[PDB]
């Protein structure tokens, strides 16, 4: 990602909605 701000958004969303929709099953989180 050259963006690290469309991208990091991106992923912190993704993060979310997983978290979200399950308690815990492989969540996402590639968020340093
Ligand atoms: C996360 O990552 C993603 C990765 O995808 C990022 O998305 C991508 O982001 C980039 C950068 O913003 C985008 O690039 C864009 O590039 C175009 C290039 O020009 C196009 O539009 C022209 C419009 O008309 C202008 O030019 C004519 C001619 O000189 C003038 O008469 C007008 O008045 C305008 O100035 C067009 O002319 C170009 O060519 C076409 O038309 C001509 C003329 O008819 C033909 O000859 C050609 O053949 C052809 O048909 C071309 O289509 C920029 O225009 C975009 O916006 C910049 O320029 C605008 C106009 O000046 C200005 O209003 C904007 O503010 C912006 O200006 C900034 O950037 C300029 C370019 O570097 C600088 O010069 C300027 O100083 C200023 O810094 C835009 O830059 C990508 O499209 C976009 N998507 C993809 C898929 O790549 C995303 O942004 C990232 N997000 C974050 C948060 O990091």
């Amino acid at each position: 990602c050259s963006n690290l701000s469309t991208c990091v958004l991106g992923k912190l969303s993704q993060e979310l909605h997983k978290l979200q929709t399950y308690p815990r099953t492989d969540v996402g989180a590639g968020t340093p």
